[PDB]
């Protein structure tokens, strides 16, 4: 049978996993360039990571069904945060269903309320803190500080977001963060020994859940008392009923929130940032132009028809933002029996991964790819791939892109904004979530 080709390990015990840290594009392409071929092998701490990375092959890493490419043991780092026997750690039809109940809490129909709410929640945040005629700030903070708040604002009923502010859940949510160690992977030895990580993330995760379930108490009694519908992600959770007939847990519910803001708050933060530093350089004016006449006859409280049905321009931006820097670099998968992926055989205990990252940079599919153009399309069908495909693909995807409009659209509308640096930020490799290098995000806003 014919595997890829390999590419060659120089270092004994770690392999590759250091050359791929520095310089991820950089390695990657490199591999397939000298293997000739858009599926190779790296090998990770010992481990074989074959990367498809040929987007003519796309369709083979996001279609083949869970019992065959698995999700389970490459989302294994994250069961201290989601839960034990939560979301992936679940059997795949619970999973499912489970991912199901969020899914639906992001209907089109929660939409037409969320708009005006993310609004107000950017508004007052330029209030506070964009109160002058000019100043400097930093963009990729003051986005995910936004991003949370706008998050809460549409998720969390007033009861639970005066309990759980915006800062409270960022720490409690930092803390868990902190614990994670996506190298547990390759490694999995780390996820049977004792970390100091592990019971710092089962004691944010314990308050967290402690948190729920008060405000479950509280919402019990204000209906008693009074009348007191709230209605929200939380109470949309708990109404939930599987297929078994049985609700879903606390302990469930808890695990789904947490899942919610791990995929949705760097990745919403990061995108609006970069969509914004690209619009405020000097050689993208002609686009900042096609924005702000796509927004020049908007009210100045937006409403659903105009985010939602009115902002091609606005959504090109965003994605072009995530095709040229991608948040996830890699995608991955456990491969449960032998895959044919183009000319080769993927034998079963390979991870597989497709890599955003990789096929994004793909100079057929995205010819010029370090050039971000909101106009392009791509060139292969399917290569593009920042909110992934198939059996897994994103769920959030319009939740996010509805904030990161809505951001858009009410900052140019009232500010223009200048980078402090004659390029656009690098992107930053060494987090989890790949953004713009913080420190690079100095801006200057100019009130219209
Ligand atoms: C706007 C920026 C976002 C980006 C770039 C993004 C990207 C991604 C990607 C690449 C995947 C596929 C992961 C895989 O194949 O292993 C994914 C899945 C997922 N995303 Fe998003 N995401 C974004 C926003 C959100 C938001 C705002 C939420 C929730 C509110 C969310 C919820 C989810 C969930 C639950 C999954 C797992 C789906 C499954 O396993 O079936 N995402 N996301």
């Amino acid at each position: 049978g014919k595997l890829p080709p390999v590419y060659p390990v120089t270092v004994p015990i770690l392999g590759h996993i250091i050359q791929f840290g520095k310089s991820p594009l950089g390695f990657m392409q490199e591999c397939k360039r000298q293997l000739k071929s858009g599926i190779f092998t790296i090998n990770i701490v010992g481990k074989r990571v074959t990367i498809v990375g040929d987007p003519h092959e796309h369709s083979r890493f996001f279609l083949p069904r869970n019992e065959v490419l698995s999700p389970r043991e490459v989302y294994s780092f994250m069961v201290p945060v989601f839960g034990e026997g939560v979301a992936y750690a679940a059997p795949y039809p619970r999973m499912r269903e489970q991912l199901n109940f969020l899914a639906e809490e992001l209907t089109i129909a929660k939409f037409q309320n969320f708009v005006p709410a993310i609004q107000h929640e950017v508004r007052k945040f330029m209030a506070a803190n964009w109160d002058k005629d000019e100043g400097e700030i930093n963009l990729l903070e003051d986005c995910s500080t936004m991003i949370i708040n706008t998050a809460c604002q549409c998720l969390f009923g007033e009861d639970l977001r005066k309990r759980l502010d915006a800062r409270r859940f960022a720490q409690l949510l930092a803390k868990m963060e902190s614990s994670l160690i996506p190298a547990a992977v390759f490694l999995p030895i780390l996820l049977k020994l004792p970390l100091p990580q592990s019971a710092r993330c089962h004691e944010a995760r314990t308050e967290l859940q402690k948190i729920l379930s008060e405000i479950i108490i509280a919402r019990k009694e204000e209906e008693v008392n009074k009348d007191s519908s709230t209605s929200d992600l939380l109470s949309g959770l708990l109404s939930a009923v599987y297929r078994d007939g049985t609700p879903m847990s606390l302990h469930e519910v808890c695990g789904m929130i947490v899942a919610a803001m791990f995929a949705g708050q760097h990745t919403s933060s990061i995108t609006t940032t970069w969509s914004m530093l690209h619009l405020m350089h000097p050689a993208n004016v002609k686009h900042l132009e096609a924005l702000r006449k796509e927004i020049e006859e908007f009210p100045a409280q937006l409403n659903y028809n105009n985010v939602m049905d009115e902002m091609p321009f606005a959504e090109r931006c965003a994605r072009e933002s995530i095709r040229r820097d991608p948040p996830l670099l890699m995608l991955m998968r456990k491969v449960m029996a032998d895959v044919k992926v183009g000319s080769y055989v993927v034998p079963k205990g390979d991870i597989i991964a497709c890599s955003p990252l990789l096929s994004h940079h793909d100079e057929e599919a995205f010819p010029e790819p370090r050039r971000w153009d909101p106009e392009r399309d791509e060139k292969v069908e399917g290569a593009f791939i920042g909110f992934g495909a198939g059996v897994h693909k994103c769920i959030g995807q319009k939740f996010g892109l509805l904030q990161v409009k809505t951001i858009l659209a009410t900052a140019f509308r009232s500010y223009d904004f200048q980078l402090l640096r004659d390029e656009v930020p690098d992107p930053d490799y060494h987090t989890m979530v790949v953004g713009p290098t913080a420190s690079q995000c100095r801006v200057k806003y100019i009130r219209r």
